[PDB]
């Protein structure tokens, strides 16, 4: 039998702008239990990430007031994000089309699906919700460079469609974006949204011997293929924000079409050239 998924299911009901596939979040959506799974995952991550998370995403926690006992008013949030960077975030329904979250991004909108896992899923949902979007992902991009960065990415979704190549530029995201590192003089600490909102990678990506750590390399990021339904076999490391900023700079047509008849890295693979940690 087939039924419904849950972006299905919780969309009920609800449209969207038919371009930009945002709606005004429905905060009357969020019911009692919404609450208290998003205030017992905020809890959990909370205790698990000191000493795990880098500095700058447990302190844009604290500067956009991001609430530990309710799903956060987008409104309220949007406030501190755009006196901070320029940035606010837009409620969508769950996925959207690959050029709109990309001119999103190009414009400072920082897409957040606005519905939440129920509590039977608490330790794990394979599609992003509103904890995962908002928790995960928000709150560096009070951060001048990240948010930069994260512009900078939005703006080559057009080149990168018109050469088919955007899913290149999703390999950038995942190993970035969703599942990248960062070394510090205490340690190596974590920015990726997809370990941050997690219950386990968190321990794993530090803790473990098992997966390899390799400094950041747009090339080889972009020739990496991933797996969304396990842990990361390969987390790339950066020195700063400022390392993902920069690499934006040159064009990336050129590599777009050297990359095109090249083989990709499997997800588990350490390439010839990389700098192992
Ligand atoms: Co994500």
């Amino acid at each position: 039998f087939v039924v419904p998924d849950i972006t299905t299911r919780k969309n009920v009901g609800l449209s969207h702008d038919a371009n930009d596939f945002t709606l005004p979040q429905p905060l009357d959506r969020y019911s009692a239990e919404d609450h208290a799974t998003w205030a017992t995952l905020y809890q959990r991550q909370c205790k698990l990430l000191p000493g795990r998370a880098c500095d700058e995403f447990l302190e844009g926690l604290e500067r956009l007031e991001v609430d530990a006992d309710r799903v956060p008013d987008f409104n309220k949030l949007n406030e501190k994000l755009m006196a901070a960077t320029g940035w606010k975030i837009v409620a969508v329904p769950g996925l959207i089309p690959d050029d709109v979250f990309f001119e999103h991004l190009a414009n400072r909108r920082f897409p957040v699906t606005w519905w939440l896992r129920e509590p039977h899923q608490l330790d794990y949902l394979q599609e992003p919700d509103v904890f995962h979007e908002l928790f995960g992902h928000v709150p560096l991009l009070i951060n001048p460079v990240f948010a930069d960065y994260l512009e900078a990415y939005g703006k080559g979704g057009v080149k990168a469609k018109a050469l088919g190549a955007l899913p290149m530029l999703a390999r950038l995201y995942w190993y970035t974006v969703e599942f990248g590192l960062i070394n510090t003089p205490a340690g190596m600490r974590i920015y990726g949204a997809g370990i941050l909102s997690s219950k386990s990678e968190s321990i794993y990506c530090l803790d473990s011997a098992s997966p390899n750590r390799v400094g950041f390399d747009l090339m080889r990021i972009m020739n990496t293929r991933y797996r969304i339904d396990t842990f990361q076999k390969t987390y790339f490391v950066i020195d700063s924000f400022k390392q993902l900023f920069d690499a934006t700079a040159p064009d990336f047509a050129p590599l777009y079409l050297q990359l095109a008849d090249a083989q990709p890295w499997g997800a588990g693979d350490i390439a010839p050239d990389d700098l192992v940690l």
